[PDB]
Parts: structure tokens; C-alpha cells; sequence
């Protein structure tokens, strides 16, 4: 089956990035980054992640999913051809794309990052995860182990000689942390003994690299109850003797892998803990707080993921829909020296392809937006500039994990829809690509909890202030609009009017009654995304206006633009009714009527 | 923990439809059932459907079927499982008494459909195919082959196959290419490959009976030179008993996202004597009836999937604890409070509780037009019911398959991280499902027969009278009712005017037909569970304080009239954009 191989979007991701955000202009003011990258840099980074990507990570794609994982005496090892594929990518320097040069990263900014990100998780979602893990482990080492730590572990981890896990959830805990188990003992020599037990743990055991850093929530024996009783400790899968080579293998283990609906090709761990060494990261009762930027980066990354597979479910769909010949167009036949027309003839395929590309496109747009959000919150010299930012990441990071996910997942089923019949069938790819999108509502927190997180801590939290700093540069972005972006700019202001509105209505609502919150979360988030997304395509209008009869590119855009706009934004009109309705019909039933 | 739920299903019929008042004035069926009768053959269906095949559900899916050198099997305990159902006269629960079928209106089929379906799709879907393909001789066959074939096929002894799919032919069965020669015996000899063939070959029946699309040497071109053949994979005996093996067989079986004990055949045919069922370049048209009821069929086995889930997901959210409702801690006791707590569990939970009950309502409804259409002693009564199950059961495919879809996701979402292991059965359900929305046609091309034919073709007469059946019953609302009715006016108030502006829109531009029509099915789904919710709403009303049955109903229906009637707006604001935006670019420049 399949027929469709990955191609890197390299000219769409010219387009936002150099065309609509002019980042390289950014770069050269920032002089932490003007050093580190220019658009010559970017453009071979780009071009190398393309090859690797399309060459060694997506042709272990299929193959993956249909071999999964093999769990061996506590021994997991991943597909045939993935510990090749890994040393490859190492070897390039991928893992620590992003990295710290301090200790030996690439120091890329997040908006380049973003993009090898998007590349690898298009690929091979289930290889993607593997490097993901390293990254994330090293954020919260950086901005919160001590030098020892810091310089004991760092290197190997942005050089992917060693990985990175994330330990937290247990059989009782995943929402929840604050009940968690896991207990630490203080060792008079300084260092932890941690017991108990984790479960869906990614890559917490594997074949990919010679060491696994795991980084653990457990609770000292004498810990408060709840979340501010939280620590967190970097424990080894393999003690490291003075000299820095490898020695004991820790007190600790996998007991099973899990069997998923996807992603099968990563290893879901059970990790038992029987007093494994390890030591404090960041402060004592302060766990939470110790992986707060981890976090911020890393609801991008999982949004970026659900793209990911939109994307891929794309260059499959529209290959598939050029190929497949079945009735005739509407208006009469189109393949007059066919048999039956091409199905993109077909209205409906048109709809479910223009779906697709305009939240595949849309989506694209704005994970690079919230990538120069994370940009400008660290590089900027200004503080006035960098608080701003770090606001904007605040509030846009749970929109950019719950909305792009909801939307990948949409756009995978669409793309699945479009081969018909053949779409259900396995060697066509895009049955996976829905298997493998829907992991990405779920982990790294819940959708639902993204959602409760955006209107309770970000809007309610903040009383509207950090979604007005959004709304206010989009109204702006308005009055600077020419009559050709009025088009766009016109449906535009109306969207940001309602979200006001639908804003001022929550505020008032949720002082009476805390359920109010909840109630809202998911349909809110959704509106602010469909807000959000004709920003973002409002955006790319203005520079294919601009551009417009320079390139048939520009033409696409504008097209895809009109379709967002007429067929899509009006998404926000029943999202905004049912909000409205509050909670009061979610809370007529007692739990025994159900 | 699969559980029958007979008590909503005897609420739908007997208290809202009032089933037994319409078998009254249907002489054919006074003999056959009536409201005890029914009660005992679901409580029997519940036994079965929960004991011998809810348990197969997961380890089908996790052996899925074998291919051995061109013998297919099912997974373990499969046959026994099958042989047990037949046995019980569940193969023929709704097939006709002239050849051993039990004769059960589509009212009480559609119920025992919805059991097994839900216990397990991939079982489901081998008795729904030997049905239908029953549905197809007893409407056009001979008396040689109905009096040959029915009977064993109705007692579940031989299963049936529909195979009219070809590699380049599939929502296009026109342009099919297996070969039909006229043998001087009357016979003729078939063909060709089909593909994607549920049950083609397997190990549960001593006989499989092919109805396979085909055209004669000197056939027409296109769709006018399709013929039906039954084609046996065993030949029979005059005595009745098995003959030679037929030239056809199994080259492979397809690898599936779900249903994966549901065996998907390459079937090759090398001159296997067949014969005609109907007349010669009709084969298309033998099929009229059997494709109205497997499209309600398929309908019923998204809503089966979306039943299940959540079976599953309300055990799970008053079970599993996390964090605390946000207006305090209720479980005083515990670590953390039930997860049915949270306000979105409580949207996900009363969302599938919505759609489900809805979706088995409007079900019960079209059940009881086909029945109305067959049974009923007046042509006009006929002709009216014939028309609203023309209208109304794309619909019923599309739109239950669609919401049963949103419901099993909202289902896994409900378990968090466990919803994507397996071992919670809840993953499953989203892949089975899936496969409901995609084949008896895809739901684009149910939308496109309800706006192309059913709506234009009628110049929107067909909906009409659905839509005065609607208002005639907001008309007769008491004000307690008034609550349900009043926004049920208004929703059935913006499907006209959306239809009004289709059929203008439509004049002279093909393409606005297409563009609109998976919009406007749904606009149409949600005005019919509209009507469906505000007919239970009488009901529970009327009943209120009898029982916390009718409580929990009325709760249910103002979750659906709050939260998801709304979905209208946005879907009708779509609609009204046009096909412009669909043909902007050129098929080079996506
Ligand atoms: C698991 C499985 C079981 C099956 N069982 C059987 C069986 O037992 N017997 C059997 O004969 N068949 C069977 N089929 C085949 C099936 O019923 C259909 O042929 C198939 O679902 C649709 O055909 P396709 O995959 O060739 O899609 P295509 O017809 O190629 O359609 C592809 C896409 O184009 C769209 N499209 C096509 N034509 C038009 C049009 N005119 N207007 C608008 N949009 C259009 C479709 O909606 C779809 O989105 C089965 C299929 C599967 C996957
Ligand atoms: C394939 C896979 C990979 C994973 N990888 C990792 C990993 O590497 N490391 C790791 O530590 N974890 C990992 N996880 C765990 C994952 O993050 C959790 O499963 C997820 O956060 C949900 O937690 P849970 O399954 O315990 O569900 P619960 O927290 O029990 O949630 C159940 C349901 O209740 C809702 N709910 C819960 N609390 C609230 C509340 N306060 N308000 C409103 N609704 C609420 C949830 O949204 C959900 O719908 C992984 C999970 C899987 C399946």
C-alpha cells in the first residue's frame, strides 16, 4: 500500500517562519542567537533534518507499528532498525538540537527546534517520542539541578549517548500528583533511596542508548500531603563511577510494557523502584516547580506531534485523492481520457482536503508563534518584553497542546476518510496515523485538564489581563489593515468581539459557582483556538496579498486562507452557545442516575 | 460487564412509541409478536449476547482471523460461539416464517442488532451479512433457489457473503468486470476477483452462499448491464446435501485497523456455477431493500460501539479518583473524589448518554417506518412510511455511525492514560467504530443520496413530511412540554429555511449539492434527535415520580437541548458559505 513517502514541508516552513514572522530579523537584534544562527544556518539545519527524516526515520514507520516493543528478562527492545536509526540521528547532533552549548548543545532557538521536531514526529511519531524525552529531562536539569548534577549528566544527554525519562504518574496517580506514593529516603551520604512504582513511563527502558536518566516525583518520608509535598530526584538506570564510566546497574527495573492502540513502537513502562539511588533536583517539597519550564516547552512539543500526524495524513490523503479514480466530477467528467475521475473532482473530498490543510497550515502557523513566545521569554534583553512573553507562553502553551491535538485528531480521521474503504486498511498508513495522533490528547496532562488550566489559572486566574495582551496585538494587527486584508482582517475582528464577550460572560459566571469552570474549559479552549487560528491565517493572507502572482505558492495560501475563513472560523458560533448554557444541565443528575 | 439495556429499550417501545397500539392495525404481525413475546426474546438475546459473546470481544481482536493455504479461521471459540446463536434462532430473528425464520418486526431485530453488536462488532457483522443477503433472494429470486438456499441460511446453518466490490470498483459498482457465461443448464459461470468481502471464507458455516455483481458476455455498458448471481462455495445435491466444492476460493484476507475477527476476503471465482437472482441487468436494483435495511444495519452498529463505551466509561468515572470537585472534597473518606465529579467528565459521560439514548430512539423510529412500509394494510400509510424511510435511513447510517464515532473517543478520554491501553477495551471500540462510518457506503455518499436524491429529487416533499409530523407534535404540546418544544420549533424552523436555501442554491450548480450535503445530514441528525428527545421528554413527564427512570430521561434531555442541539448554528453557517471555497485552487496547486 502506502504510495506516499514523507517530504519535509521545507517551503511552508520558509513561508511562516522567514516570509510572515521574519524571525532571522529577530536573530540578528538578540545577540545570544545572532552568534548561534542566521537564515544560512537555519536553512542547512533544515535541509539536513529533511534528509534524515525522510530518509532513515519515515521508513520505519510501518514497519514499527506492526513489530511494537519486546519485553525480555526486564530487557526492552524496540523495532529492528530503531537502535540504527537512533545512533544516526545522535550521531547529527539532533538530540540536543535545542540544547544548551554550555554543555555541549546547538543552542538552536525553539523556533528552529519546533520545525526537526515537526519533521521527526511526521516521520515516525513512535521515534520522535525517544529524543523528545532526552530534551525535556535536560530543561528541568538545567534550570534546577546542581553544578555536580548539571555537569555529571548534561553532556551525554544533548550528545544522546544517554536518555531522558520523566517518572511520574503511578497506578493511583496521573492528574493527581499530589497523592503520589513513590517515597525518597535521605542517605547520610547526600544522596536518595527511592521506592515504588510508575506506570506508562515512555522509554523508561530500551536498547537505544547505554544509560536512561530518569527523573522521578517521589515524597521524603516526612513530606506535607498533596502537591507542595513533592520533590524531585535524577535516578540513574546505571550508577556512573568517579571517572564517569559506567558501573552498579540501580536498585530498579521494567516489569512489563504495555499494549497500545498505537505509538507501539515506544515503550510504555511499568518502573519498579526497590530503594534506587538518586538525588534531590531543585529544592525539597518544590518538584512541581522544578519542572515548570520542562512543562511550558513540552505542551508545545506534544501540540507539535498531533500536527505532526495532521501533516502526514495530508501528504498521503492528497496523493491518494490525485490517484484514485472513482465516479465523475459533478459538473461532468473531468478525466475525459479516464475511466472515472480523479476524487479530489468530488466536493466533499475538497471539503475533507481543505479541512486538513488549513488546520494542518493553521496549526503550523501558530506553534511557531508560541515558539517566539518561548523565544523572546528567554532571549529578550528587556524585561518589560520578556515578562510579556512569558505571559503569552502561560496562556498560549495550553491552547497550542489541547487545540493542535483536537485538530490533528480530526484531520488524521479526514485523511483516513478520503481513501474510503482502503483507509481502514493497514498497509495505507493512515489507519496508524489515528492510532498514534490520539496518545497526544491524553498525555502530557489531559486535554481536559489543558482546558481547565487555560480558563481557571490563565483567564479567571489572571482576570482576562493575559488573553487581552493576545487580543490586543490582534485589534491592532486590525487597525493597521489595508482594504485587501480587510477580506480577512473584517471576519477577524468579529471572532476577537465574540471571544471578548465570551470571556466577560465566564468572568461574571464563575464568581458564583466554581463548576462554571470546568463546564466552559473544552468548548472555550476551542473558540480561542478557532480565534487564534484566523490570526494566524489573517497573518499569512497579508503576505500572499503582498506576494500575490510572485509564486503559485502565494495563490495556494490565499485559497486555503478563504476556505479557513468561510467553512471553518464559523466553528465558534454553537462552541460559544453551548458555553454559554453554563453548567447547570452537567449537574441535574446525581452519579447513581447516570 | 457488557449489559443488555433492556429497560431503555422497553421504554422507546412500549411507553414513547407505544409499539403494541401499532401491531394492532398491522394484521401480519398479531400472529407473529406482541409486547411479552418481545420482552422474552430480548431477555433471551441479553442472556446470549452477554455470556457467550461479549466475552470473545478483546481475544477476537487480539487473534484476529488465520489464512492457510486459502482456508480462513476465526479466532478461538468463534464456531462454538456461532454454532450456539444459530442454534437459537438468532441468525433468522427477523427472517421469514415461510422458510423457518422467526418473522420479528425491524423494531425487534433492530434490538437484538444493537446486543450482539455491542457485545462484539466483529461477531455482529457474520449474521447481519447472511441476512441481508436473505433480504436480497426472498425479494427477487426464484422459487427453485428461495426453497434451495433460505432455509439453512435462515437457521444459521450457511452463511451469506455480498460480493460486488472490485479493485478499481467501489462507491462506483458500475464499472464492475466479473464475468457471467450463460451455461446451456441454465447455469451460468462467474469470474473475476472481488475484494474487501466480509465473511467470503471462515470456519463457522459448512456452506458460504455468494450473491456476486456480474455482466453477461452481450450485458450493456455501465451500471444497466449488472446482474445478480447466488453463487454457492459448495454445490448442493438435489437431497439437499453438500455436493463438489465450487471453482471460487480465499487468496488472502485483509490487515485491519478493527474489526479484526472479521475475516476480509480476496475472493477469486474461475467459472463457479452460479445463478440469476432477479432478471438479467437488474442486479443492481435486486438489492433496493436489503441495502435500506443494512444501511439502518450499520447505522445500529456504530450506536452499538458508542453503547458499550459507555457501559464502560460510567463504571469508570464513579470508580477511578482523581483531585477533588471544584465546589469541595465530597469524599471525606478517600484520597480523592470519583472522577464524575469534574464538570468535563460529567460533559463526556452526558454526551455519550445523549447521543446513545438519541441515537436508539431515532433508530426505533426508522425500524418502525420499514415495518409501517411492509406490514401496513393501507397503501397511503405505506407510501408515506416508504418515503420517510428513503429520507431518513442515510441519515440513520451516517449520522448514528458519525455520533457513534465522537462517543467512543469521548469514552477513552473518560479513562485518560488507560483509555489507550487495550486491556480497557475502550480503544477498541474507537477502531471498531470507525470501520461503520467508511463501508455500506461511505457517510459522504449518504449525505450526497440525501441532498442529491431524496431532498432535490422530491423538491424537499420527502422532508416535508417529516417536518409536519414534527410540528404537528409541537402544535399538540401541554406548556410543561413547552420547554422541549419551543426550541425543537425553533431547530425545525432552521432546517427548513437551510433546505429552502439548498434547493435554490442548488438550480443549475451541481457542486453546491456535494458541498453541502455532511453539513446538512447533521443539521438533520440533530432536528431529528430533537424530536426524538422531546417524544421521550412527553413520556417522562407524563411519568414522572413512578420511578427515577423518568428523572434520569428528563435529565438527559436538557443536557442534549442545552449543550448539543446548539451544534445547528455553526453547521447550518457552514452549509450557507457555499461550494466557492471547495474549488478556489486548482488540484496541482493543494
Ligand atoms: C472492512 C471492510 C469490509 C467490507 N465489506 C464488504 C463486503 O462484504 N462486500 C463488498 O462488496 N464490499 C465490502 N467492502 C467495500 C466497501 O463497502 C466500499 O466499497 C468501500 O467502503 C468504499 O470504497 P473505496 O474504499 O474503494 O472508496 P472510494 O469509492 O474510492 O472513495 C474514496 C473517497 O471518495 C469519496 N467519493 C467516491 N465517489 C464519490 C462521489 N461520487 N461523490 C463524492 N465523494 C465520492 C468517498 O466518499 C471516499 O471518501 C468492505 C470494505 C471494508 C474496508
Ligand atoms: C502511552 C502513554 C505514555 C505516557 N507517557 C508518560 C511518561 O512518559 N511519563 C509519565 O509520567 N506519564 C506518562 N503517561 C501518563 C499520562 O500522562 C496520564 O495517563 C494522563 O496524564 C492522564 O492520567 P490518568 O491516566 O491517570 O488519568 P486520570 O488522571 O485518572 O484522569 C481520568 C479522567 O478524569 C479527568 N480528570 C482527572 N482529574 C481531573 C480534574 N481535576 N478536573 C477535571 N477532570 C479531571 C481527566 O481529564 C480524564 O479524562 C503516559 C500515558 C500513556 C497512555
Amino acid at each position: 500500500g502506502h504510495m506516499a513517502d514523507y517530504k519535509a514541508p521545507l517551503r511552508d516552513m520558509r513561508f511562516v517562519l522567514n516570509e510572515v514572522f521574519e524571525v532571522s530579523r529577530l536573530w540578528a537584534q538578540l545577540p545570544a542567537l545572532a552568534e548561534v544562527v542566521d537564515a544560512e544556518t537555519a536553512a542547512a539545519i533544515l535541509e539536513e533534518a529533511g534528509k534524515v527524516t525522510a530518509g532513515t526515520i519515515a521508513p520505519l514507520n510501518r514497519p514499527g507499528d506492526e513489530e511494537g516493543c519486546q519485553w525480555n528478562a526486564g530487557a526492552v527492545s524496540t523495532p529492528a532498525g530503531f537502535p540504527e536509526a537512533y545512533r544516526t540521528y545522535a550521531e547529527g547532533g539532533w538530540v540536543g538540537v535545542g540544547g544548551d552549548p554550555a554543555y555541549g548543545g546547538m543552542g538552536m532557538p525553539k523556533v528552529i527546534s519546533a520545525q526537526v521536531e515537526e519533521l521527526v514526529n511526521s516521520a515516525n511519531l513512535s521515534f520522535g517520542l525517544y529524543p523528545m524525552l532526552t530534551a525535556g529531562a535536560c530543561l528541568a536539569l538545567n534550570a534546577h539541578a546542581s553544578d555536580e548534577l548539571k555537569d555529571k549528566y548534561l553532556p551525554n544527554m544533548y550528545a544522546g549517548i544517554w536518555a531522558g525519562s520523566m517518572c511520574l504518574t503511578e497506578p493511583h496517580a496521573g492528574t493527581d500528583l499530589g497523592i503520589i506514593r513513590t517515597r525518597a529516603e535521605p542517605q547520610a551520604d547526600g544522596s536518595y533511596k527511592i521506592s515504588g512504582t510508575k506506570i506508562f513511563i515512555t522509554g523508561g527502558e530500551h536498547d537505544l542508548t547505554e544509560n536512561i536518566i530518569h527523573l522521578v516525583l517521589a515524597k521524603l518520608p516526612d513530606a506535607p500531603a498533596g502537591p507542595k509535598g513533592i520533590s524531585l530526584f535524577l535516578v540513574p538506570k546505571v550508577l556512573v563511577n568517579a571517572d564517569g564510566s559506567l558501573g552498579e546497574k540501580n536498585s530498579l527495573g521494567c516489569g512489563s510494557i504495555e499494549h497500545k492502540m498505537g505509538i507501539k513502537a515506544s515503550a510504555t513502562c511499568v518502573m519498579n523502584f526497590d530503594g534506587a539511588t538518586g538525588w534531590l533536583v531543585g529544592e525539597v517539597n518544590k518538584g512541581l516547580a522544578a519542572m515548570f519550564t520542562m512543562m511550558n516547552y513540552e505542551r508545545l512539543g506534544v501540540g507539535i506531534q498531533g500536527l505532526a500526524t495532521g501533516e502526514r495524513s495530508y501528504q498521503s490523503a492528497i496523493e491518494y485523492a490525485r490517484e484514485r479514480i472513482q465516479s465523475r466530477a459533478p459538473t461532468g467528467p473531468v478525466a475525459k481520457d479516464k475511466a472515472a475521475d480523479p476524487i479530489i473532482v468530488h466536493p466533499d473530498v475538497r471539503r475533507m482536503l481543505l479541512t486538513m490543510k488549513a488546520l494542518n497550515e493553521g496549526g503550523r502557523a501558530f506553534s511557531s508563534y508560541v515558539a517566539m513566545q518561548l523565544d523572546t521569554a528567554k532571549y529578550s534583553e528587556d524585561a518589560v518584553t520578556r515578562k510579556r512573553a512569558e505571559e503569552l507562553v502561560a496562556l498560549l502553551t495550553p491552547v497550542a497542546k489541547a487545540f493542535l491535538t483536537d485538530m490533528g485528531l480530526e484531520t488524521t480521521i479526514h485523511g483516513q476518510q478520503i481513501f474510503g474503504g482502503h483507509g481502514f486498511i493497514r498497509e495505507w498508513g493512515q489507519e496508524q496515523l489515528v492510532r498514534d495522533c490520539r496518545i497526544t490528547q491524553i498525555y502530557e496532562g489531559t486535554n481536559g485538564i489543558q482546558a481547565l488550566d487555560l480558563v481557571g489559572r490563565k483567564v479567571i486566574g489572571s482576570g482576562g489581563a493575559f488573553s487581552r495582551h493576545f487580543t490586543d496585538e490582534i485589534k491592532a494587527f486590525v487597525a493597521s489593515a489595508d482594504e485587501a486584508l480587510g477580506e480577512f482582517s473584517k471576519p477577524l475582528a468579529a471572532a476577537v468581539e465574540n471571544l471578548e464577550e465570551l470571556t466577560a460572560w465566564l468572568l461574571d459566571r464563575a464568581k458564583g459557582n466554581p463548576n462554571e469552570i470546568g463546564a466552559a474549559s473544552v468548548e472555550y479552549l476551542h473558540v480561542f483556538g478557532y480565534t487564534a487560528y484566523a490570526y494566524m491565517w489573517a497573518l499569512m493572507a497579508r503576505t500572499a496579498l503582498a506576494k500575490q502572482g510572485e509564486d503559485d505558492f502565494y495563490a495556494s495560501k490565499l485559497g486555503t486562507a478563504r476556505f479557513y475563513f468561510a467553512r471553518l472560523l464559523p466553528r465558534i458560533h454553537s462552541l460559544s452557545a453551548s458555553v454559554r448554557a453554563g453548567s447547570e444541565s452537567l449537574y441535574l443528575l446525581d452519579a447513581e442516575q447516570f
